[PDB]
């Protein structure tokens, strides 16, 4: 069979949404399209990038792209990561196959907080394998 499709979009696609396109491709790998965009494109956050470098995932080649409406529909889950008041929280088309897992955002905060999200971002990832 061909591959399913994952799409992780939030406010922005810096933070959140690229620390998951990345554990998403190295947990969901061989059976799994992960894709990530946000309604913001603030490109792919510094410290975001240095902490999957420290467990070994490599995220600086990724691109910050917009939320586009046909793989929105198209997907076989479409998961929201924007904490669900804070400000521009996705608008989704009808019989989208949605989930909501919210984190929090890590934007102008230290490492340490980049490091909590990450890994909370993980298990909920690993857990998602064995659904
Ligand atoms: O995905 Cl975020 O950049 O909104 O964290
Ligand atoms: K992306």
């Amino acid at each position: 069979m061909d591959k399913k499709t994952i799409y992780f979009i939030s406010t922005g696609n810096s933070a959140r949404s690229q620390m998951a396109e990345g554990w998403g491709k190295e947990i969901l790998g061989e059976g799994w399209n992960v894709y990530s965009a946000g309604i913001e494109t603030h490109g792919v956050n510094p410290k975001a990038i240095e902490a999957m470098k420290e467990v070994d995932i490599d995220i600086s080649n990724h691109t910050s792209d917009l939320i586009d409406n046909d793989i929105l529909k198209q997907s076989d889950l479409v998961v929201t990561l924007c904490s669900d008041a804070d400000n521009n929280c996705p608008i989704l088309p009808p019989n989208v196959k949605k989930e909501h897992w919210g984190f929090d955002d890590p934007a102008g905060k230290e490492w340490s907080e980049f490091q909590r999200v990450r890994d909370e971002i993980k298990l909920a990832i690993e857990k998602f394998k064995l659904r």
